[PDB]
């Protein structure tokens, strides 16, 4: 993982021209891996804002400006249903246009670009294999005759003790379920619905006024979609279910969880 994905990666980096940093349009800082930024040093790359579809549209555009002021060209996609795939390949010419007209005069001619996809478990990096090959093939993914694609094992980062990126992982889907507490993250995900998308959270529920204590919401919640457990008892657990549920299959609409600056 931590070492067996990250060498996996320093192989490849060394056979290809560029690379496809997948990251999750809705959290685009917090889906960034440094542990594998750093590994790519150098070498030409572009950022993906993948899924920007479930995304708020005005704040990618922000986070777009702010990596492009950076000196990293970005681009907010769907590999779902192809907004945006068409710009990856012209843009990738244009970052190697430099590398490959000085690989021209030398008399070295032109290759297919060959590109690296990474990115976070869950990020959708097969999809937007898939979706350019156009095939279900998600090791040299042919796409046409100008672009050869290699897929990589989604990875994470040793050090991401920042419970926040944590947490805003975890609500996205790129961390198991299996081994998290779920109903954490759903604390969080209605703490957070509530301070940015309160009318949302209201509508979702049908209701009138939020309630002022988390748990009080989590009944409503339950008793509202019918989570009950023991003869008329709130399950909570199948309550929790339903909110990360909501959230991840846009019930609430477009979500960001962050915004640059
Ligand atoms: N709305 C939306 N869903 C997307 C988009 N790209 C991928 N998804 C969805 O996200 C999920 C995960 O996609 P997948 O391609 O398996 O991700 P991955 O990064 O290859 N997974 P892993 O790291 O485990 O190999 C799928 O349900 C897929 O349909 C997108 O642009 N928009
Ligand atoms: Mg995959």
């Amino acid at each position: 993982h931590m070492a067996k994905a990250r060498r996996e990666v320093t192989e490849k980096l060394k056979l290809i021209d560029i690379v496809y940093e997948l990251v999750d349009a809705r959290i685009p800082m917090s889906s960034r891996n440094p542990m594998i930024e750093d590994i790519l040093k150098n070498k030409p790359r572009i950022m993906l804002l993948n899924k920007a579809d479930k995304a708020d549209a005005a704040v990618t555009q922000q986070w777009k400006e702010h990596f492009e002021n950076q000196g990293i060209r970005s681009l907010s996609i769907n590999s779902v249903n192809g907004q945006g795939l068409n710009q990856i390949v012209p843009a990738s010419k244009e970052i190697l246009q430099e590398k490959f007209d000085r690989m021209r005069a030398k008399g070295v001619k032109p290759r297919a670009i060959r590109a690296l996809i990474i990115g976070i478990p869950n990020v959708g990096k097969s999809t937007l294999i898939n979706r350019l090959a156009k095939k279900n093939i998600a090791q040299w993914v042919k796409v046409g005759k100008e672009l050869e694609l290699l897929d990589t094992p989604g990875i994470l980062w040793p050090k991401f003790e920042d419970e926040l990126v944590g947490l805003r992982l975890a609500v996205t889907g790129a961390i198991k379920d299996s081994i998290i507490n779920l109903q954490d993250v759903a604390v969080f995900g209605l703490r957070f619905l509530e301070e940015h998308y309160p009318e949302r959270l209201k509508e979702r529920y049908g209701l009138d006024e939020i309630p002022e204590d988390i748990a009080e919401l989590f009944d409503a919640i339950g008793e509202k979609r019918g989570c009950l457990m023991s003869g008329g008892l709130i399950n909570y657990d199948k309550t929790t279910e339903v909110i990360i549920r909501d959230i991840r299959t846009e019930k609430f609409g477009r979500l960001s969880f962050e915004q640059p600056t």
